[PDB]
């Protein structure tokens, strides 16, 4: 049953761990417990295929460029998370994407842009700027809330679909 290695990247506090824990354990972690590196394995069926998701939940700011290069080299595709009330988190996406491209020596890497915390009224990142950026990069954009579970399964399942597409492309 095909294995997909998914890496959740983004600035600190955007809800990378909350999103992942909603997917794997079906509840919302209210506390902020900063991550070092966590990994999860999970069995799912997407489009009729049984997938083993190996998900790496990364740190917000890493104490080693080597740890970062390591997860960028391993990952088959990347959930690029920002929080809709954190402009710098959104701005950081470009920088994560650049480093991923450079680490893999490739211009086409499977990725989904995730605007988390869509439940908050405190928005500083507009859905159009995010849609524009994704459109530029040629990747899907999904708005999510780890608190309500809105879009959570959509985000990870879409990333799997992106990986499947990339493999089909790389062979053609
Ligand atoms: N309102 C709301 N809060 C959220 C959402 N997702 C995460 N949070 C909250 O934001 C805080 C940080 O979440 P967390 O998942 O730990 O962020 P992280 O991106 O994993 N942080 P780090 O990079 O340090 O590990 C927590 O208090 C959490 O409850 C969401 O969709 N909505
Ligand atoms: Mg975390
Ligand atoms: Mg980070």
């Amino acid at each position: 049953s095909t294995e997909y290695k998914l890496v959740v990247v983004g600035a600190g506090g955007v809800g990378k761990s909350a999103l992942t824990i909603q997917l794997i354990q079906n509840h919302f972690v209210d506390e902020y417990d900063p991550t070092i590196e966590d990994s999860y394995r999970k069995q799912v069926v997407i489009d009729g295929e049984t997938c083993l998701l190996d998900i790496l939940d990364t740190a917000g700011q890493e104490e080693y460029s080597a740890m970062r290069d390591q997860y960028m080299r391993t990952g088959e595709g990347f959930l690029c998370v920002f929080a809709i009330n954190n402009t710098k988190s959104f701005e950081d996406i470009h920088h994560y994407r650049e480093q991923i491209k450079r680490v893999k020596d490739s211009e086409d890497v499977p990725m989904v842009l995730v605007g988390n915390k869509c439940d908050l009224p405190s928005r500083t990142v507009d859905t159009k700027q995010a849609q524009d950026l994704a459109r530029s990069y040629g990747i899907p954009f999904i708005e999510t809330s780890a608190k309500t579970r809105q879009g959570v399964d959509d985000a990870f399942y879409t990333l799997v679909r992106e990986i499947r597409k990339h493999k089909e492309k790389m062979s053609k």
